[PDB]
């Protein structure tokens, strides 16, 4: 069963984690688009100086990152926006954010987080930010006209809240 | 034609760049190696504050930069210490650096210069640093037991200095 990433830029869904409760500090998914670019998911504990971006651009992966230890614009990977599903996996491994596409780890961003659990509420947003794309570091078109399935977001036993899946729309 | 990369940790081979003259920025080369960690190259124009070096880490391409711009600790691509010759280009493009192995873009760090022509002197050093190893952002091991042949860096015209070749041995 997958649900579509995408007029407006709003994401699709948007779940809160409690931060103390974190122990599994990984997420998966399998994404599918024939369009080179737009946002696949954003993150923060503050839209203003503590946020993360995952998108494409020129169909490969790029990670906007802002917070007390590094600022960034990267891309990696290969290009994905072929209309095959591939598998995306993130993971905050010590002081690291790893991404992993189809089972190859094909970026290693290190020194960049100190631990999650040490303001603790964290946002996870699907298909968009949540603030104007003029924030970004590098703006893109958030837009991504792609489908999501098999998804799984940190722990659910940290999540505090999840937003009305009345509005997912089927691939 | 192949040399060796590296009991010292010095490196190798050093150049210096007139960089008022540079028209060329981009640099490439093959490695090979069965070595999992070490320096491939260095560049810096002041070794204290804008600094660049080019290694392998658990296998794979790591970059660790520190200019005005960015500071950073990357890790992608490929592992390359099979013990293969393998490609690597180094660019620079507009406000990015680009590394591209065996023709693949494996990864671009957005964001992270301004124009090199606007202190105008640059160094590159192979298979080693011009400061000591806990000058890294993360540290590493910076011998690296690999070859290195088919080397082009940056714009001979803009080159005003080059060591000794007479350190140089043959792989
Ligand atoms: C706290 C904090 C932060 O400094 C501010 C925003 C956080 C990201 C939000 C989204 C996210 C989701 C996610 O899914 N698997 C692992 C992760 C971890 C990441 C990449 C989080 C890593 C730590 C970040 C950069
Ligand atoms: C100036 C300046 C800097 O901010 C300080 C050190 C510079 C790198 C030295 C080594 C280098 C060699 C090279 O080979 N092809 C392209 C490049 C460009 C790079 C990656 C250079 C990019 C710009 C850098 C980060
Ligand atoms: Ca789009
Ligand atoms: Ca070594």
């Amino acid at each position: 069963p997958a649900v579509h990433l995408s007029p407006g830029q709003e994401p699709i869904a948007v779940m809160t984690f409690d931060l103390t409760k974190i122990t599994k500090t990984s997420s998966s998914f399998e994404v599918r688009t024939w369009d080179p670019e737009g946002v696949i998911f954003y993150g923060d504990t503050n839209p203003k100086d503590d946020w993360f971006m995952l998108g494409l651009r020129d169909g490969r992966p790029e990670i906007q990152l802002h917070n007390h230890w590094a600022q960034l614009t990267v891309g990696a990977g290969p290009r994905l926006d072929d209309g095959r599903w591939h598998q995306v996996e993130v993971k905050m491994e010590g002081d690291s954010v790893l991404l992993e596409v189809d089972g190859e780890e094909v970026l290693r961003l290190r020194q960049v987080s100190g631990p999650l659990t040490s303001h603790p509420i964290m946002r996870i947003a699907l298909g968009g930010l949540l603030f104007p794309a003029s924030n970004l570091r590098l703006p893109l078109v958030p837009a991504l006209d792609g489908c999501l399935r098999r998804d799984s977001w940190l722990d659910k036993q940290a999540k505090i809240s999840a937003s009305a899946p009345t509005s997912l729309r089927s691939c």
